[PDB]
């Protein structure tokens, strides 16, 4: 796995573990579930790019300890 | 203290601090409390071994930044 | 940003990111929000000192990976 | 004080002065009062984030001549 941080605009940083070729939708759904949030209300970006349902960390060239931003 | 990660099957990683000779039941109860989960519904393992109420990190030979798995 | 840990007496460690000259009240309010807790019920300390509304990490001489204690 | 602009979707830009640790609710109420508008009908955002009653310009990392958006 690689470790990723999910950072909210409030400064919250939540941690996930994901394999490099696993879709990030696994993480996004988990984050929504754990944070009591809805995919209706939030969106995720990496390095300014929206993350789509089938994007994987490897396709987005993410590395251990990288941060995904939530808006 | 040593720092331990508690990893869910959804990829969530939550962090705890615990002293080496303190029972891990301290951590398990805290995790359930913070995650809104019940000891009825989940169980914790380290390196494939179930964690019992009085097991300590030292008895289970845990080290800083080790991961406990939740199922 | 610098990364700060917020540690509860139950051993929970939650992570925040904050800029050095931004008031820590940003973090305290976020922690309360994310943890479902109230500023009525809890207080935050760093190195034994209460944290006030306008105190910044730089004024309190905090560094990356320092811990704020909640009581 | 810092100077802030409040921009409507019609392109109107109205100016306020506020101290960095004063809640922005001071400004929001003033804007509603001066513009003949109601907090029922409008909401304020900064950099895509909703502004809450006790948020201060310092907590939201606002600077002189920044713009708050009204919707």
């Amino acid at each position: 796995h690689i470790n990723l941080k999910v950072a909210g605009q409030d400064g919250s940083v939540v941690q996930f573990k994901i394999k490099r070729h696993t879709p990030l939708s696994k993480l996004m759904k988990a984050y929504c579930e754990r944070q009591g949030l809805s995919m209706r209300q939030i969106r995720f970006r990496f390095d300014g790019q929206p993350i789509n349902e089938t994007d994987t960390p490897a396709q987005l060239e993410m590395e251990d300890e990288d941060t995904i931003d939530v808006f």
